[PDB]
This record gives C-alpha cells, sequence and structure tokens, in this order.
C-alpha cells in the first residue's frame, strides 16, 4: 500500500512530462507550417518579381534594337551632309 | 506492482517518442531558419547590384536626354543654313 500510491506519484508525474511534451508538438506543428506558408509566400512573391522582370527586360531589348537603327540613320544622314558639302566646295572652287 | 511496472514502462516509451518527434520539429525549425538566412542573403546581393543597375541606367539616360537636344540644335542650325541657300539662289 504505501508501496502502491508511491508508485502512483511516479504514474502520474509521467503524465504531466508527456502533456508538456505533447503541448510541445502542438506548438511547432504550428510554427513549422507558419515557417512553410511564409516560405509559399515568399517564393510567389520572387516569382511574380521574376516575371515582372522578364516582361521588363524584353521590353529594354526592344529599344536598343530601335536606338542602333537610330544609330546608322544618323551615321548615314551625317554622310549625306558632308558629300552635299563637298558639292557646294567644288561649285566655289576653280 | 508488475502490472503498474508495465505501464511505467509503456509511459516512458510515450513520452521518449515525444521527445523524439519535438527534436525532429526542433530540427526542422532550424532547418527552415536556415532557408530563411540563405533567401535574404540572395535577396541582399539581388538588390544591392539591381540598385547599381538602376544608378547607370538613369546616367545613361541623362546623357540621351542632352543628345535629344545636341541633335534639334543641329537640325535647326542646318534648316537655318539652307534658308541662306535659297536666298542666295532667291
Ligand atoms: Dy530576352
Ligand atoms: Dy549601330
Ligand atoms: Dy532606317
Ligand atoms: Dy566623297
Ligand atoms: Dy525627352
Ligand atoms: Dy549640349
Ligand atoms: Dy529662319
Ligand atoms: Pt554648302
Ligand atoms: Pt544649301
Amino acid at each position: 500500500s504505501r508501496v502502491i500510491e508511491s508508485l502512483h506519484d511516479q504514474i502520474d508525474m509521467l503524465t504531466k512530462t508527456n502533456l508538456q511534451l505533447t503541448t510541445q508538438s502542438q506548438n511547432l506543428l504550428s510554427k513549422l507550417e507558419l515557417a512553410q506558408s511564409k516560405e509559399s509566400k515568399l517564393l510567389e512573391n520572387l516569382n511574380l518579381l521574376k516575371n515582372e522582370n522578364e516582361n521588363l527586360n524584353s521590353i529594354f531589348e526592344r529599344k536598343n534594337k530601335k536606338l542602333k537603327e537610330l544609330e546608322k540613320d544618323y551615321s548615314e544622314l551625317s554622310n549625306r551632309y558632308n558629300e552635299q558639302k563637298e558639292k557646294m566646295d567644288q561649285l566655289s572652287k576653280l
């Protein structure tokens, strides 16, 4: 009988230990989820920006192609003015 | 008392499994934290250069604007030189 309840004082302590640990596995399965959620949202955002960025990169490449054309047009135009001047020159010359 | 000792053993096995789960959950949290740190460092690397690129772009735009202006003046000066040529012939 002193045997028994002395024995019980251990069972109850073990139950108390289990409750703590269990509430623990409660608080963590509720975090790991939070950590995962915050990953999801983060990865999603990275992709909107990623898609946003590719779109801006594509626009850039188009403008550069136009600038390269202009780069050629001004060169040709300049050249035309130089030829035009040579003639005016020759007109005054002997 | 044998039955009670057996129950104590079952309880100890139950508590150990819980502790093991806690350990596993802790490791997962640590892994998540490691992922968060790598993700933040990467964002920082991406961010600082992105800003570097943004400043270079702004600088080029500033020169292109001078050029819009430079070409306009030149074109006008040419239009003016032709008016004078027309007048030379009338
Ligand atoms: Dy592309
Ligand atoms: Dy070119
Ligand atoms: Dy052309
Ligand atoms: Dy020539
Ligand atoms: Dy402008
Ligand atoms: Dy200027
Ligand atoms: Dy005029
Ligand atoms: Pt001329
Ligand atoms: Pt002329």
